[PDB]
């Protein structure tokens, strides 16, 4: 009964990044899920839980380019799809990986 | 005559991350280069320059897992290969993308 | 009925920083509060709320040095007291300012 | 013959933060220096060197509020003066402490 959640903050305006598409995939495979953050910059249902959450490597494709585009970065943005690889060791643990995001930089961390 | 350089700092000990392997690839392709940072956590020759640097999307595969492993994170580390996608718009510009790295989090930015 | 909360994550081990002392003070004054984070790296009661929360500048003194010391950085640590100044404009708003912390670097942000 | 340098990057536009005032002071004292970053977001002469650099705690007052103000955050900005405390142990070592800055968050690290 593990769990994988996330969270996006736009450091340009201190608000949660809303309606950003997030791709989810197992390492070496194709997208398996596609979600859009709510107003809190989170997703209602965990990105992964129970059976689903299998120990291994995953990748999340945060669509930063489109998000900043709507809030305005340019025709060929520096950040298009912020990609995040990570390995989930224990299948019964909680993994909260937020994303602090800016047009030209970002923080990826295992928060609480 | 554009240029792509990078830099790795281990925020766990304030020192540059040395001898870390860095994979380089164009979006959707296979590795095209493989380098190992020196003692300053940089690479002698630009990761990309002149002809090579074509406008588009690239990906750098920082091998964080192995680096921390040598400095010690575990059998199934949270971070294995920190992956970084980005788009290089102008082919004649300088792009310096450093990496602030920690066992459980990291910063990716367009520095100077 | 505004609110000021915070949160500390130790990026060295992906866990919340527990029992870290946090000083709170208005700009130019002496400490007014002193708290110790719980196991979630948070404090049970808001650091500021209602009447208390007056528009202006505050400072939080995160005692990183002692925290890392207990988990081990040295005799004269790089980070001793991570100091964070910020201005609270609206008195009725919620301000969540977490702290991503490492022996040699840290992130300060207005999260959700 | 130690050295203290710094560097400011505006993560909102990937450029160095130019002409930002930086206050320098020893712990518990008044400003001792006041500098303004050049176009590279650095200062020509080290903020501290040789004799000057004495082992102990210092504080740098990055004037983020004014900088973003000129580039535009509001009347009562979240960040006014980003304050950074740190301890310099060895007097003969090089300490490079850059600042990744955004209207609502920032990274402080011991870079190379
Ligand atoms: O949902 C979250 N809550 C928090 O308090 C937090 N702190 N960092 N990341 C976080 N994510
Ligand atoms: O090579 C670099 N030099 C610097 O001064 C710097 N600051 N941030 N990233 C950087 N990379």
């Amino acid at each position: 009964m593990g769990k994988l959640t996330t969270h996006i903050l736009d450091l340009t305006c201190g608000k949660p990044a809303a309606n950003v598409k997030i791709g989810l995939k197992r390492l070496g495979e194709s997208i398996m899920k596609e979600v859009y953050t709510n107003n809190d910059g989170r997703v209602d249902v965990p990105l992964l839980a129970g059976e689903e959450l299998m120990s291994g490597e995953y990748v999340m494709e945060f669509h930063a380019g489109d998000y900043f585009a709507s809030k305005n970065a340019a025709d060929q943005p520096f950040l298009t799809i912020v990609t995040v690889r990570f390995q989930l060791a224990d299948p019964d643990a909680h993994y909260h990986i937020p994303l602090l995001l800016s047009p030209f930089g970002y923080q990826v961390y295992r928060g609480s």
